[PDB]
């Protein structure tokens, strides 16, 4: 048996008394709206801030929606800017789902943080979402004026979904820089290597949240081709990689896909902070309310992004 | 060509231009001062310290010679660090990394407790495993000599003290002193064998530590390729301490720690990785000559105090 939080057990217990539909037996409205509820259930509730700020960017296909957040009531100097993806399989997610946890993001680290609206699989399959997300962060790297902020360099984060394009867009942005550097990466529970047939898909398929049921409905919508780096950036380039913090989750059918990453990163002898917390399940950073043990899970990780942001190479 | 930072590379130049005998060609006595003169000219000096203090403690063959640094001149429960020295298990003492120690102390704001180990060839391998895991469990007793109340140890040591460091991990996982490792740092640390790698292949001659020297310390100390107090890549990885990996990019054995930080991720274990970039083996103790080098030991302090107040 792995170890598991009595907290965590007591989550998963309610949630197979649940057992609500297959991902593929809802429609995408529907599926959509079922994840948003999840979070509201589990996590916990969004902080008042002085700036949440709905605006939108030009992307390749036409506007893409963001939302800014900040804790400070001004911001005019130069600073690092967040640019957070959201996860979701690259099929559900926006910005209400993940709302909560980038109030908290953006509150901890004192910084700001601007939440990225890609365009989702399947109506858009596989590249869409990756080149909204990169065409987002190139954007708000060049410190337009209807942000309002000055970038000194971008930290990329994201769970899940936006954990694999956090990881592409700093190696599309390491190939071909934006207007600042990418000065921190942090991808949350990431899919980074093809998890099809590792020990943690074997392991941890059913029970935990992410089911394989789960992982092949996203896979289907988004259509990601296996040797393309752009699907699967364990086949990116490394010896340039940013400053890293990969956070895996111990009971986690992707599990293995953040471990070879950090793996990766340390075979190009590039810095990385690797955390992996014990007895949590896949998106146990939308589980804060429900799960209480998480919310220290996630101030590990804001502890690790400060100490990398203070302490550059 | 290797990336190389340019105070790195003058440092290395003037090195190269010294014409004298390699550390195999000298008397043990000659080749252990050679290794103190080489810290005294390029390592920063140490830091002034109300409590530097030698002291001893009962060992498997005989008294353990130690030495006590606390910033503070009175010390409540505290963690203690228990530091362990590089030279290959041949050279090195309390004296070729005093100035090291002070800094490390003095930073971290913590006492700091290094231990002068039993060395090879008098001692074969694993003699100075023996003494080091010795030295932790009776600092992690709280012994009325030292004066403190450990809550924890944090392990720290340079080479063959990273490999110490993650020995005495493993020895006292499997069986507990009386308070937990609550830290190691293994830097630029023999971990797996690095007969073979392509570190060895491509960082062999040419910065600072040399195949050669590899080869006389391998021939003294004489470390069982099976054992896993050896070469700890053999040792249970699954329940190791909060760890902080430091490499070197030019350092022959850069890749026998990178493999440890590997192992550690393999059995889902935390693990900050920090790769030093442009610098060699030996980077703690070139402060002075190799200025960037203070930068790169404030990183790992700040890991260091990152993991501590953010345990798992």
């Amino acid at each position: 048996t792995p170890y598991i939080r009595p907290d965590m057990k007591a989550f998963l217990e309610m949630m197979a008394q649940v057992n609500g539909p297959k991902l593929s037996e809802m429609s995408l409205d529907e599926a959509r709206a079922s994840y948003l509820a999840m979070h509201n259930l589990a996590d916990r509730p969004a902080r008042a801030l002085p700036v949440i700020r709905d605006l939108s960017c030009p992307g390749p296909k036409g506007e893409i929606a963001l939302r800014l957040y900040d804790p400070r009531e001004s911001r005019a100097g130069p600073t690092p800017v967040i640019t957070f993806f959201h996860g979701g399989g690259f099929v559900i997610g926006d910005l209400d789902t993940h709302h909560a946890l980038c109030t908290e993001i953006a509150a901890l680290m004192d910084l700001p943080l601007v939440a990225v609206h890609y365009a989702r699989a399947p109506e858009a399959p596989f590249p869409a979402a990756i080149l909204d997300c990169e065409a987002a962060t190139r954007w708000i790297a060049s410190s337009p004026a209807e942000l309002g902020l000055t970038a000194s360099g971008i930290i990329t984060i994201g769970d899940s979904a936006g954990g694999n394009a956090t990881v592409v867009v700093g190696q599309l942005l390491a190939a071909s820089p934006a207007a600042v550097p990418v000065v921190l990466q942090v991808p949350i529970f990431p899919l980074v290597a093809d998890a099809v047939s590792s020990e943690s898909m074997a392991a941890f398929s059913e029970g935990y949240l992410l089911t394989a049921e789960t992982m092949a409905f996203f896979d289907a919508a988004y259509g990601a081709d296996r040797s393309d780096p752009r699907g699967f950036p364990i086949l990116g380039r490394h010896d340039n990689a940013p400053p890293t913090i990969v956070v895996t989750a111990s009971l986690d059918p992707i599990r293995d896909s953040g471990r070879a990453y950090a793996k990766a990163l340390i075979d190009a002898g590039r810095d990385c902070v690797f955390l992996e917390m014990r007895g949590v399940t896949h998106s146990f950073t939308n589980l804060r309310q429900m799960v209480p043990s998480t919310q220290a899970d996630l101030e590990r990780v804001i502890a690790a992004m400060q100490f990398m942001l203070a302490n550059p190479a």
